[PDB]
């Protein structure tokens, strides 16, 4: 089998990227985060704390016919963005873009943090890292992908993310026509459940490439890339009056400022980031200092290839036995 769903971006400045789910019977479609940095699928829901919702399509579990509790199953996350949702969990038929899996955990909230009802375009999660980090308990449950995979024909699923623009993610399948030369394959480690990678180093502009290796995580789930301090140092070195700024919480820039593309490294190939993707606008509304979407790493504890980068490049997510991932340049 396989699926294929497009992929939208919430806002103005691709500060997520939101996909149509299809849960229960009758179907009830919600819009979910596709989240390769974590392993939970999760929903607001008819359980969801009254004040907590605000504007957000629900999953009612009690309408689904195919919905059934999972006897004494609790879940509760908190993501590094400082986020928190937890629940009870019900298992039910989920299907993305026409691929369909019978009984899996959907995590119904009870209770979410006020950056989730604030973003009314979101109505959960949906989580692709891998099954070691889903948190329900004391049974812990399979991720969407992993439940999907045997019935696969190749255990695959692919991010094509958009710049301002919608884009896709298909199961099953590698559509050759949505990216230019070749895709390079590149080694996964699985040990902290993520699909973490090593970048062979960077470029900025049109400098010289340096070679340094840069472990990381390519995670859909986060907006931004998060490299090491010496790395983003050496971008924004190359945009006048960029600072990092302590109030703001990073590095901003002057909005009439034109930005320099930062290359990244996949084996012997090379990724280009355009300048404008880097853009994420003004601090607050009417600002003439902009936000950078390039970003130090140094307080997080761990690398992260987000959107920004992501979006710049076809990606493979390979669940094969051993797991690798793949970028083309598109």
């Amino acid at each position: 089998s396989t699926g294929s769903a497009t992929t939208t971006p919430i806002d103005s400045l691709d500060d997520a990227y939101i996909t149509p789910v299809q849960i229960g019977t009758p179907a009830q479609t919600l819009n979910l985060d596709f989240d390769t940095g974590s392993s939970d699928l999760w929903v607001f829901s008819s359980e969801t704390t009254a004040s907590e919702v605000d504007g957000q399509t629900i999953y009612t579990p009690s309408k689904s016919t195919t919905a059934k509790l999972l006897s004494g199953a609790t879940w509760s996350i908190s993501y590094g963005d400082g986020s928190s949702s937890s629940g009870d969990v019900y298992t039910d038929t989920v299907s993305v873009g026409g691929l369909t899996v019978t009984g899996q955990a959907v995590e119904s909230a009870k209770k979410v943090s006020s950056s989730f009802t604030e973003d009314s375009t979101i109505d959960g999660l949906l989580g692709l890292a891998f099954s070691t980090l889903n948190t329900v308990s004391p049974t812990q449950q399979k991720t969407f992908f992993d439940n999907a995979k045997a019935s696969l024909d190749s255990p695959v699923f692919t991010a094509d993310l958009g710049y301002h623009a919608p884009g896709t993610y298909n199961f099953g399948f590698i559509d050759t026509t949505a990216y230019t030369g070749s895709i390079t394959y590149t080694a996964v480690s699985t040990k902290q459940g993520f699909w973490e990678w090593t970048s062979t180093g960077y470029a900025v502009g049109s400098g010289t490439f340096k070679s340094t290796s840069i472990d990381g995580i390519a995670d859909t789930g986060t907006t931004l890339l998060y490299l090491p301090a010496t790395v983003v140092s050496a971008y924004w070195a190359q945009v006048s009056g960029a600072k990092s700024s302590s109030s703001v919480g990073g590095y901003v820039f002057p909005c009439s400022a034109t930005l320099p593309s930062f290359t990244f490294g996949v084996g012997s190939a090379r990724i280009v980031i355009p300048g404008d993707y880097i853009d994420f606008g003004p601090i607050s509304t009417g600002s003439s200092s902009c936000f950078g979407g390039i970003q130090s790493s140094a307080g997080i504890g761990i690398n992260i290839f987000g959107d920004v980068a992501l979006k710049a490049a076809f990606v493979v997510f390979n669940g094969a036995t051993t797991p690798t991932l793949g970028f083309a340049s598109k």
